[PDB]
């Protein structure tokens, strides 16, 4: 695989990995200029973005990806996008369309930009 | 002074590639550059002849985009990112959802898309 999907491959793995478990650890792969668009609503900064996935109302999260799309930009980022389905605590199964935007800041790979929406029936 | 620059930038060039799209698809080259990527459901096509090539030659006479939502935000980098999601209609195919993302970038006074990708919802059977 392209350099561009292993690194694209592993941040989703650590971000879905992070969110299904402890979500509140979310803020170490976002930067205090992160901005995040859930569902429309848009959450600028880590401070209101870690709050904001934190406070969501389930107990217990799982996803599941279904496809992942992954592409270098001409200035030096990755764009990973995925489509998956998720299940919450009792709700039924509801497809998700998630975008990441990832750059490298101080040799490390973090989110800058983050785009959610769910797949409606 | 009420919407952001990046919204209204981001909603015309959406407006503009899917009007392009579904009325004359061969005319889509000017939004794109010699370093444009485009991703079509999970194949990778690398620079403006190849995107324009593989866009050209798809099997479809008729198509219809209808947007259902439509998210932009500004990178750091002064980038517009944004993200779509709707239905098409082609031909006499069953309706689809789709997914596509394009990052913008200002070039010589006008927003071009550098990246390009998109993917369509399968029905589970």
């Amino acid at each position: 695989k392209p350099i561009w999907e292993q690194i694209g491959s592993s941040f989703i793995q650590h971000y879905y990995q992070l969110f299904d478990n402890d979500r509140t650890q979310l803020g170490a792969i976002y930067i205090d200029a992160s901005c995040l668009t859930w569902k429309g609503q848009q959450f600028q900064g880590k401070a209101a973005i870690v709050e904001k996935l934190s406070s969501l109302p389930f107990q217990k999260i799982q996803h599941s990806i279904t496809a992942q799309d992954h592409q270098p930009t001409p200035d030096s980022c990755i764009i990973s996008m995925v489509v998956g389905q998720l299940k919450a605590d009792e709700d039924p199964i509801m497809g998700f369309h998630q975008m990441f935007l990832l750059k490298n800041i101080n040799d490390a790979w973090v989110c800058t930009n983050d785009m959610f929406r769910l797949a409606l029936h």
